[PDB]
């Protein structure tokens, strides 16, 4: 569980909020909003309206950035988004972590979220609980403009200026929530504190 960002719950705030998760359209199997919505249990309209997308049915581009609505809850001082998912042929907790859910979750947390189920083999159409990293804003963050801490998987050769510009987030606010140089969080989930849902650049 190497990730230089603490997803621990808030002491100041409520323990159950509504926030967003940053998803990237993926190469073979995740180029439509309907396909991405199938693993988050919601309509592709909500994803389109959150990602600031005009055409809901418009095919997506690899590494196109989306925003997925999510309900963040606190479980054992740690906060996750409990998401139900039906097992398909060839699925396992590990592969789901690094492909379908693109490193917005751990195999370890995925496993601990389903302690009585098996990670490697599991029958078809059996439902599992995918835990996605998220966090509710501290009351000190709620005092200022901050209303969402958006979960974002730090990509390779990303930087603070680039990320904060896409989301319209304050860098100092961003680094206060993470407190690291982002030198060891590649393909790991970090937090973008925004004041409002950003208008993304879309084709
Ligand atoms: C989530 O984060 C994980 C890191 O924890 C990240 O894992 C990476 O996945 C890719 C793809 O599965 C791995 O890339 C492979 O690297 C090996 C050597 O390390 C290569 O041999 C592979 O080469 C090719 O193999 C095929 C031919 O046999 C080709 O047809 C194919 O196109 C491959 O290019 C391949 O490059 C990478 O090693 C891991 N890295 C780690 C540290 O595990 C994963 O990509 C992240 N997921 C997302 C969605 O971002
Ligand atoms: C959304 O996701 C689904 C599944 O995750 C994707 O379905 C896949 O679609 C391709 C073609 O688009 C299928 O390939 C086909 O294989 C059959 C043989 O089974 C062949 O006869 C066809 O000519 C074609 O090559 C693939 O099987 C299918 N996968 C599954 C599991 O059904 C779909 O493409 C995704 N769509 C988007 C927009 O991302
Ligand atoms: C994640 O959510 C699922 C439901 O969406 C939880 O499972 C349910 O738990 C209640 C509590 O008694 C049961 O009545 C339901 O039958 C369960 N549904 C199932 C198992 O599909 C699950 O407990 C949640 N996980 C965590 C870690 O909070
Ligand atoms: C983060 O994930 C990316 C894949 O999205 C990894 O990039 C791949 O790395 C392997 C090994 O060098 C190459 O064979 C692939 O061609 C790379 N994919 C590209 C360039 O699109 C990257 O290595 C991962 N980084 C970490 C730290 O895990
Ligand atoms: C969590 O906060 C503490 C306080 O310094 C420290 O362990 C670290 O900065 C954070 N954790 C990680 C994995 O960065
Ligand atoms: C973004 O930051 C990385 C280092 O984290 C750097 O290598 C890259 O050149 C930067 N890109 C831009 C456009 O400044």
């Amino acid at each position: 569980y190497i990730s230089e960002t603490n997803f621990t719950c808030p002491v100041d705030s409520p323990p159950s909020c509504e926030t967003y998760v940053a998803y990237r359209a993926q190469s073979p199997n995740f180029l439509s909003l309907s396909n991405i919505s199938d693993i988050f249990n919601l309509s592709p309209l909500r994803i389109a309206k959150a990602s600031n997308i005009e055409a809901e049915d418009k095919k997506l581009i690899p590494d196109q950035l989306l925003l997925v609505p999510v309900t963040c809850g606190c479980t054992k001082n740690h906060s996750f988004a409990n998401i139900t998912y039906s097992i398909k042929q060839g699925d396992n907790f590990f592969i789901l972590s690094i492909t379908s859910y693109q490193n917005l979750t751990n195999y370890l947390e995925f496993k601990n979220f389903n302690p009585n189920l098996s990670p490697t083999l599991l029958p078809l159409d059996t439902k599992v609980s995918v835990p996605l990293f998220c966090k509710c804003p501290s009351k000190n963050q709620l005092n200022k403009g901050i209303k969402y801490l958006i979960t974002y998987v730090w990509q390779d050769n990303d930087n603070v200026t680039l990320v904060s510009s896409k989301f319209g987030a304050s860098q100092v606010e961003m680094l206060a929530e993470n407190n690291h140089n982002f030198t060891a969080s590649t393909n790991r989930s970090v937090l973008i504190p925004v004041t409002s849902l950003p208008k993304l650049d879309q084709p």
